[PDB]
């Protein structure tokens, strides 16, 4: 009921908008059988389980209800499995950043660490296990609003220097380890969207975390925050903090951002035109 | 607050939609300040008509609308007026009507439904629409219209949508806005027909008084008929009130076979959530 099941001849794809390690990304358009609009839509065709298996995921892609997490609403299933959302034309947070590095305020970097939190304390309510926080996999809606995407597709269908130790080396996935990819990226909005470990081969990841060494305190950051970073990083599991908590943390720090980031938000009107014209959410 | 000014760098006509009779209608992009993405809007270049401000005035209170049956003014460019909105890919409800002469009697039902509440709204807010009808009703979805330009008529002649009085005295009340109602209910129910086809408009004001009205459409019943000539009465205030046709029709569409008459004679929740979450999230 939540999850339409698309025919091939209601949509077309018309544009390449990218690639990730699960497939292809298209602007397409969904023509509505029987009307003559073109409405656009986001598809993502995955690259190459049983067909049952494939679309009972899908239901559950399709059950999740939260402004901050993305909801699939259309599949195709033929040859290939075909992916069907709402066309963002903002992109993925971390392209947005980098392209914004000298531009960035520092109330949208934490508001942007508070609405990703409180995605995945949804998942977590949800029980759903992410895979792969990254800021690749966080999409923006709005400048001010973002959307986490792609929880369930690793499972379905590897990130390295985003996972925690325990799934390096024992391929163990959990609410715990989603924190540690959360960790990471946290680093990747206040590095503006740098490599973590960059030049650093994957091989030597599970040495270096051994060892007690981390990502480095990035240069914006206060102690305040770095701490969090670290405490999502730490080795034992069941210590590392709970999204219910960093979203207190990152909103209190939000309450008065020029202080917990040292770097050298809209108009009320701005957001209600922002939100008028594409964000009804 | 709840309008943006904005300035010619900000937007692009790109496309010609259409024309009316308060201006042009076109397909333009908004490329947001600092970004690089370019975002689809509604734009409306309008005729001359008032000073500067008397515009933003009642562009203000054309953008204070709060009601999902009335589409709200969301920004406007002061050479040429151009007022700016949502862009909604199904145009007008006059316009669908015709492309479907293939509807059946709920949508009907629900599009009169609709259209009581948003003119409800406005009168609640004592606004006085002046020109409503088919062509000024825009189709978010299909199970979703919304009145649009409201105001704007008295800012800058639909002679066969008035009611005498504004023919006879130039006099606008909602109790009119009762009449063009019904000629709009008119409008849907014969799937679009020009009203009083034939009949110049001269001589409009004629015929009325002499007693003669808009013919009851072929798939009406008595009535929805009746509802009609009610909206069409010479004495104003003996007219329905908006809150009442909200009812009658909301009651009729609960039974909508037993009230519209067509051969042949509803979405999904699976459909209906899917539009909703690609164009509808009101
Ligand atoms: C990683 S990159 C990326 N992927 C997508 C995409 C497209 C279609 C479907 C899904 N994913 C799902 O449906 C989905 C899933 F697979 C599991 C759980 C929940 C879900 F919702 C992702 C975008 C994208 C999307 C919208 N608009 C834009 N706009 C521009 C300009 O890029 C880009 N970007
Ligand atoms: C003559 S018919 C017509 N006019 C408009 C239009 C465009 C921009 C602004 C306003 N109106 C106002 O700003 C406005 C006003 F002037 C007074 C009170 C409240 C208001 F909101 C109307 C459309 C239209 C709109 C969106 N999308 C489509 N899509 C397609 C395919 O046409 C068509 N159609």
């Amino acid at each position: 009921a939540l999850l339409r099941i698309l025919k091939e001849t209601e949509f077309k794809k018309i544009k390449v908008l990218g690639s990730g390690a699960f497939g292809t990304v298209y602007k397409g358009l969904w023509i509505p059988a029987g009307e003559k609009v073109k409405i656009p839509v986001a598809i993502k065709e995955l690259r190459e389980k049983a067909n049952k298996a494939i679309l009972d995921e899908a239901y559950v892609m399709a059950s999740v209800d939260n402004p901050h997490v993305c909801r699939l609403l259309g599949i195709c299933l033929t040859s290939t499995v075909q992916l069907i959302m709402q066309l963002m034309p903002f992109g993925c947070l971390l392209d947005y950043v980098r392209e914004h590095k000298d531009n960035i305020g520092s109330q949208y970097l934490l508001n942007w660490c508070v609405q990703i939190a409180k995605g995945m304390n949804y998942l977590e309510d949800r029980r759903l296990v992410h895979r792969d926080l990254a800021a690749r996999n966080v999409l923006v809606k709005t400048p001010q609003h973002v959307k986490i995407t792609d929880f369930g597709l690793a499972k379905l269908l590897v990130p390295i220097k985003w996972m925690a130790l325990e799934s390096i080396l024992h391929a163990i996935y959990t609410h715990q380890s989603d924190v540690w990819s959360y960790g990471v990226t946290v680093w990747e909005l206040m590095t503006f969207g740098s490599k973590p470990y960059d030049g650093i081969p994957a091989s030597e990841i599970s040495s270096i975390l051994e060892k007690g060494e981390r990502l480095p305190q990035p240069p914006i950051c206060t102690i305040d925050v770095y701490m969090i970073m670290r405490k999502c990083w730490m080795i034992d599991a069941d210590s590392r903090p709970k999204f219910r908590e960093l979203i207190i943390a990152f909103s209190a720090m939000a309450r008065d951002p020029q202080r917990y980031l040292v770097i050298q938000l809209p108009s009320p009107t701005d957001s209600n035109f922002y939100r008028a014209l594409m964000d009804e959410e």
